[PDB]
Parts: C-alpha cells; structure tokens; sequence
C-alpha cells in the first residue's frame, strides 16, 4: 500500500548517495521521521567491538544529543551480539516494567536490569535496536530511543527491517568505492615520492616534503628518515619526533638483515624500559618502521609515528563531554573507560599501509645505493 511507496522513497533517500555519512545521516533522519522518535543513531563497531555513535536524529531537545560518543566493547557483551550477528531486533516499550520483546525479520521476554538502569539514567524509556549487518559481521546498530513509553507496530517493525537491509547494501557498496579511492590514494602518494626522491634540487629540501607528505598520507604525527650507507650519515626530520637514541636502538635490533616494515606500539616496546619512558615522555605512541635495505646490504631506517588514538578526536566539541546533564553520567563513565583503553594505544595501519610503506623504502633504499655508487665510482 501506502506502505510500499513510502519504503520506495526512503531507500531513494538512503541510496542516492555513496558516501557514507550522507548514507547514515538520511538513515537516521528518515527512520526518526517515520517512527516520530525522540533519538535515533547508528553505532558504529570497530574490530575489537568498540562502539562510536556515528550518526544521529533528534526531533526536539526533549533527548540529549550523543553524537561522537564512544563506548568500550563489553558495554554490550557477547551474549548480546550473538543474537545480533543472527539478525534480531530488540525492543523495550516499558523501561519500568522491564519487558523485553524480540523479533526477527520476514512474546515478552525479561531484560538484564543493568541495561534497564542505564537506559532509566539516560532518561530513555523505550528502546528499539535493530542490527546492521556487512557481509557476515555485525558492523553496527539502529537505535531509536524515546523519553517516553511507546509501543511499536508490527508494520512499524517491518518497514524499520527493510530499510536496515537497504542500509546494508548501500555500506557496502560505499565499501567499494572508498576502497577504490584508498587504493587510488596510495599508489598517487608513492608515485608522488618516487617524483621527489629522484629530483636533482638539494636533498635536505626535498626530502624533507618526502617525509612530510608521507606522514600526511599516513596520518601520522610525525617522520624521521636516518640514512647510513658508505660515507653519507644524514638524518632528516618532520613533525613530532622520538628521542635521537631511537636511531641507535634501530641500528641494535637489525637482526629482528635485509628489508623489513614492522608496527610497534608504545606497549611492544616493554623490554626496553628507559626507551619507552622516553618514547612515553613524547606524544608518539605507535611507529612504522621500514628498513631501507632493497639489496642484502642494510642502507638506512624511514619510520613514520602516530600518536595516541584518543588524541585525535576533538571530544571537547561534543555536548554530551561538557555539559552536565545527568542523563550522561553512565555514558561519560562508559567514555571514561573507552578512554582508559586508547590512551596509550595507537590506531594501527593497515596491511595496505604497511606494503606502502614497503614499496616507498624499496625505491628510496634503491635510488641511495644508486646514488652513492655514483659517488664512489668518482
Ligand atoms: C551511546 C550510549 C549507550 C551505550 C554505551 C549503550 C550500551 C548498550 N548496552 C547494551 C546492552 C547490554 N548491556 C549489558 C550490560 C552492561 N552494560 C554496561 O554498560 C554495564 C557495564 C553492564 C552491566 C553491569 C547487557 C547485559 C546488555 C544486554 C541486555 C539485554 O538485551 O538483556 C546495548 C545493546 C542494545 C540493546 O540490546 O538494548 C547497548 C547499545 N547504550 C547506549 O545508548
């Protein structure tokens, strides 16, 4: 009926764009509209189950915003995901008579009281969570929350499902083309290096933009270039940087010969005690290492740093960490502990980071040998 045209115009919605915010934004905004909800978000989850409210649609003042917020991953235990990752939505009408009512796609049950008192101190009476599924996985929630009591239609229910399944298919098909684009990205910024590597102005300006751009591509806080090969000694530098015995410990652990990239974190770097006081006395927190060694012989080291996780979120421009409503005390503590977890931990990079990082310390061990053959040969 009337039912049809209004899914056809809401996925037109959902679907007109492939970037994802815009995908989630007309997501949130639509489903509040249809259900008249006070909030409506997406949770986002990461690999280790973090969640992050991405997302989200008020329709008045009456809810508190919770955009941004993140939460650590036993918040919802894995009892809670197994029913999720089978495609279960769940729904609290009464956060005072503690009902709980699940249903699946295409009658009353208890619910854990912890869950009821952190819903009743953020002032949420009704609940409603459906999942977002990516492939196999469980790459997030649809959450509708409501100051008061509401129950929900069946149609209600239905409509909500198919527009998740639309959800889905429009992540995965902006999946696609951010993954085009990434892999667009990374082969631009190689090239681009390889373009300034063999460039005849003065090393010390050149390189200097190299490790510059490098860091930029890599979002890292920093880079540090040491080369080591016959009679050049050079150390190049941009952004925050490690103490100068890094360098030293580099030239130490080479047997953990040839070329090799390799992650370390703050914490990987435990057996050396004074090094990671020093590193911890620096914003660094986590370094991409690759030895330039492209023939047997080592050459030289190019690491790129990045500092704690948690830093590079702006946190104070959110309401829900500033202001002091009641509502978000147990959410605040739930960030608290999130916070606990990434102050030291750096965002990792990917595999296709790392085989980046590999081509770009090929070509740069590869044009110093050359250059310095050149030299010896004179
Ligand atoms: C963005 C702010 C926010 C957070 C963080 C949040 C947490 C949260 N707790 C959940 C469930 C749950 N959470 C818990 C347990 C706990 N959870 C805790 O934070 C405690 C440490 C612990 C009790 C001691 C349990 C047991 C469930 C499953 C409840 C059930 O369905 O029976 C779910 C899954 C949704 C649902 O099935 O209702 C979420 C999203 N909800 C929000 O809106």
């Amino acid at each position: 009926p009337s039912r049809d045209a209004l899914i056809n115009r809401i996925t037109h919605q959902i679907r007109q764009s492939l970037e994802l915010d815009q995908i989630l934004r007309a997501t949130v905004e639509e489903v509040r509209a249809f259900l008249g909800t006070d909030r409506v978000k997406v949770y986002r989850f990461d690999p280790e189950g973090h969640g992050t409210v991405v997302a989200e649609a008020r329709g008045g003042e009456r809810l508190p915003s919770l955009l941004g917020l993140t939460f650590p991953a036993g918040d919802i235990p894995e009892e809670a995901r197994r029913l999720f990752r089978l495609a279960q939505v769940r729904v609290i009408v009464d956060v005072e008579a503690q009902s709980r009512s699940i249903s699946q796609p295409e009658l009353q049950r208890p619910v854990d009281p912890c869950h009821v008192h952190y819903l009743k101190s953020m002032g949420v009476a009704s609940s409603l969570v459906v999942p977002l599924m990516h492939h196999q996985e469980l790459w997030g929630l649809l959450v509708s929350h409501h100051a008061e009591p509401r129950p929900y239609s069946q149609e209600e229910l239905q409509v909500v499902q198919l527009l998740a399944d639309q959800v889905s298919i429009a992540i995965a098909q902006a999946e696609l083309l951010e993954q085009a684009r990434q892999k667009a990205q990374q082969e631009r910024l190689i090239n681009q290096i390889a373009a300034l590597v063999y460039s005849p102005l003065h090393p010390e300006t050149t390189l200097t933009t190299v490790l510059e751009q490098l860091a930029a591509g890599l979002q890292g806080i920093g880079a540090r270039l040491r080369i080591h090969f016959m009679g050049a000694d050079t150390l190049c530098c941009h952004g925050v940087q490690p103490p100068a015995s890094y360098d030293t410990w580099l030239q130490e652990q080479l047997g953990r010969a040839g070329g090799w990239v390799k992650m370390w974190s703050l914490s990987h770097l435990e057996k050396w005690p004074e090094l990671q006081e020093q590193m911890k006395q620096t914003p660094i927190r986590g370094l991409l290492v690759a030895q330039l060694a492209w023939n047997d012989q080592p050459v030289g080291w190019l690491s790129v740093f990045r500092g704690a996780v948690y830093q590079e979120t702006h946190w104070a421009g959110y309401r829900w960490f500033t202001q002091g409503d009641p509502r978000q005390e147990l959410p605040l503590i739930s960030f608290a502990a999130w916070r606990e977890l990434k102050i030291d931990e750096p965002k990792a990079w990917s595999a296709a980071e790392q085989e980046l990082m590999s081509r770009v310390g090929v070509h740069l061990a590869l044009s110093i040998t050359q250059n310095q053959l050149y030299r010896q040969l004179q």
